[PDB]
């Protein structure tokens, strides 16, 4: 049976209440939770921190990064138990820096450990056996939820209660599993791990990227604000294909030309934010986030200004990761 | 044949656009006003007042009526129109996803099951409607789900409220939230609305655009909250205070479907906050500025989150 | 705290079922009753029957009914109560997509929460229901989508009645085609129904599965067509045949959503044939059967379709 | 430009009615409608046959595939202008038998060409830019309706009237179209085209496959018919995970052991019909189709018994193609 570290982070997974029943609400617990994880795999958990994915930070990510590269030869495969809330950020993040070439698995529960027909348990056993797989390397990192394999980039949560809320709501699925089985039938083209230029194995900290909303009559304070505090990075959450506010559009305008790297996303929950729409990206030295929703796009916007603060340049890395 | 009164504001979809579909002949006596003209990444509290008051006066002259009106906030007009419209004649917004010079350009059809709806009277006591795709979809619960799509306009919670097929519809629900004259707003006298603004959870969340409109003395504040609208510490620190002097707070989601809920996480009682339902972001602050014209007691703003 | 009957029928979801989720005791008084123990693939029109006479008989004995079945069938089992049942206190049918001693096994909660559902008054007068993961749906709309995920069960055309967080529900829709006892079906007295056979039309069909209903002198065929209902040249030559000559004929469609409409490629009324609207195959077939126990006319079949 | 043939066959792209409201309902006229194609391609078409889809057969299907094998060295890709209600049976069938590794794109439309923002025009731009597109190439055979790529194998109808009615319900599309340009992010993984055994050169006919529906108080009377005509397989549409009405299954049974292929399929929408679940398909000589709904695994069904009537090496060909 392969070699499977566990390293956690928290979230409802770990979560609990008073009652079974309820809506209000450690790693070797976890585990002995799931005896059945023996049956395929030799389990090893690692308690990396401890807090609700709500309060996910830079330093977490770049944390978790760093271990999986530092202890790729230790084990086969890796499994992170994560919020909900913030998973598809983070599992973008390590799609992007993680250089082990062994699988990586998000996992999760919407329901707490403690709750009736609590997802966590299945859940668990899933992401083990998809981070055992031998056919899952090479494919990026995962999130496994609701018996599906979802790639990093793609991968969002859909709803704020169901249990089957994560989907990669653009390009579908990587394989579903049945049986402690999976049927892969895709892979993502987007360049991911080894094949992606971002080395954070010394990076002590991760460059400044704000998000701003559009809806009608914006405020422009928000985008201020962050241009106030100078902010290398600012993702807007447009308004249908990543249009903007006038006010916000005129700040983010001004920002530009002052160097700040400023990416058009969408608060819109599927489709890409093109080029070649109502915004001319090349003349306000804006970059369109494509498929990459506001919170995803600034996990790539941060990397790319560690290399650049090019727009053009930018727009590239936008098109190839 | 009924008459209908198109109120255009813009968008990628008055005189022109009408005759360039001379089959709404065959269904209607159709009337045409140009509004404002503008992008709807522009729309603003002013378009908004001018629109349910021209409704609300202009109500007896006509039989119903169509709004052309752009895709990227027609879910927010929809909503602030579907709580201060007091005509209980059909109102029916429609846009267009492709240009209407654009290659099987939907804007034409489109007009033409938006008018469809407006003149059947079975539309009329079911809010302010929302007609795409051959589809009609409630004010309160419609929004646009993808960046380019034609069938973009869907009611993503309780789904729509008929299809239209061979220019009749067959309806099948009805929404329950309180709708139209069954609400208090009243916006005739109002020139302006309070000043409510949104901010975005995420990882590393910075806690200086929620402090801004804090500063700035807002009125009401909407998080889009990360799953079931919690809050980044640093932005639920500032909320947590913004709560207490002056400023009500609502908990949304970015989480594209499903409700923000009470009894999750957050302590809304403790903190003062106003937990959204199924309302998003840009939906729950049309709520909040409407709920801010009546009280600013947060407990009395969760009870009108709980009936509109 | 409601008396709530639970009626067992079988499914990989009476006394061991209930006892297992001893929170129930927080929420209503449970009686169980197993009527038959059968996987669902094998429900057949007997179970129907007698299920609807012991809910319609037993309806001033209890406050509310949960039916507990399998998964595969469920859709078909409510609709046919949805238009047989004439108590007006929730009836609410619930499965398990796992087994009950699967890890994270669905049962338990799903159980939980159709009691909730069956003790909630405001449930009442809105039709047969299903409750699954969270959420209350109709029994006219509801299916299966998916043949693993717990997550299956959706209204797919019109969308939930409500959702279900924390042991409550708030609803936000009802059916408006007529159900319960707004129809006229009445199975009290009956001991078998017509027999009503589903053909499937794809490439190079054969018509010899229709053929062979014909022959068996079936007094319905529902033809699960391609796109809008459109049959396969074999198919629809004998179909043409079966309607004219004692059998009547409904057009479904195998496609998943979206209705079945007359006024397409089909003349409906040159051949008899009735075209089913949202029905898909297995749903038709229902109201077909119940249907041809009050009339043989494909005019008033078609009527019946429309209504219901 | 790429030279691009049109192969036109029929369906609601060439359609027509009285009215452009009501809803009641040749190749040169087609391209002379879209003049915009020029632009792009040096359009050819050649009118195959002239059918509803409705009536699709196997004469048409092998009729197709012999055409485009012979003619793969005389263009740079094909179009095929078909009916939407079995474009994903032709589609599928053409994924397994073409050897042209040219891209072989599928199109249609649902609203008829007469109709008031009929979506036939800018579909047929968008295959043909498909066609065109020299990344299209090794993805198997193709179907482009509503901005979207889909692979023939995944792609099916889910509405009966909507425009975008064309998806890949379990494994999603391979790439999205904006301003005529594709980004593909996926390929399918199952064998297709060149990779595949099946060789229809010399077939005259297909061996006879029927499908069968399952429900409450199924009728085992179809597929006794199907079993008295000597079918060589029949497909069940069966609930849930693919079970059948006991009748029904008793007929399939009795079939197998004479030697009759039986494939369960689902009339589920989504999801595989698996193995190990309530049917020992082992034991009764039965195959399970994994994510082939059951028109789509009548289409390999009918190519597997141009090989083996053995139920073993049929699953087998189900768990590859
Ligand atoms: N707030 C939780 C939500 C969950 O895990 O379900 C978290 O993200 O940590
Ligand atoms: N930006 C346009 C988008 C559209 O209508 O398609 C608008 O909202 O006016
Ligand atoms: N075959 C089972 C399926 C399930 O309930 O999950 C049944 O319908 O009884
Ligand atoms: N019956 C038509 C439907 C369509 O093309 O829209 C066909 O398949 O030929």
């Amino acid at each position: 049976l392969p070699n499977i570290t566990i390293l956690a982070t928290g979230g409802t997974i770990a979560g609990g209440g008073d009652s079974a029943t309820k809506s209000n609400y450690g790693v070797e617990n976890l585990v002995n939770a799931v005896p059945q994880l023996k049956d395929i795999a030799n389990v090893k958990g690692e308690q990396v921190v401890n807090i609700g994915s709500q309060d996910m930070n830079d330093n977490v990510w770049l944390t978790l990064a760093k271990k999986i590269n530092t202890d790729c030869d230790k084990t086969d495969g890796f499994v992170i138990t994560h919020g909900v809330d913030t998973m598809e950020e983070t599992a973008y993040f390590l799609d992007l820096t993680v250089k082990c070439d062994k699988p990586v698995v998000m996992v999760g529960a919407m329901r707490p450990s403690t709750s009736m027909s609590a997802d966590g348990p299945f859940n668990l056993y899933n992401a083990v056996v998809t981070a055992a797989d031998k056919a899952s390397a090479n494919r990026g990192v995962l999130v496994v939820m609701n018996d599906t394999v979802l790639d990093g980039r793609d991968v969002t949560t859909t709803n704020t209660t169901d249990v089957a809320t994560f989907k990669s709501v653009n390009y579908g699925p990587l394989g579903y599993i049945h049986n402690g089985k999976i049927d892969y039938q895709r892979t993502p083209a987007r360049k991911h791990t080894s094949d992606t230029p971002f080395d954070v194995s010394k990076l002590n900290e991760l460059p400044k990227v704000g998000i701003v909303y559009n809806y009608a009559n914006a405020s422009d304070l928000p985008a201020k604000a962050l241009v106030d505090a100078g902010y290398d990075g600012i993702v807007s959450a447009g308004v249908g294909n990543g249009n903007l506010y006038k006010s916000v559009f005129d700040t983010l305008a001004t920002a530009a030309k002052t160097g700040t790297a400023v990416v058009r996303s969408s608060r819109v929950p599927t489709g890409a934010t093109t080029q070649d729409a109502e915004v001319d990206d090349a003349k306000y030295g804006f970059v369109a986030s494509g498929t990459l929703n506001p919170q995803k796009a600034r996990v790539l916007l941060q990397l790319a200004l560690t290399q650049t603060k090019d727009p053009q340049q930018i727009q590239q890395i936008f098109n190839q990761y």
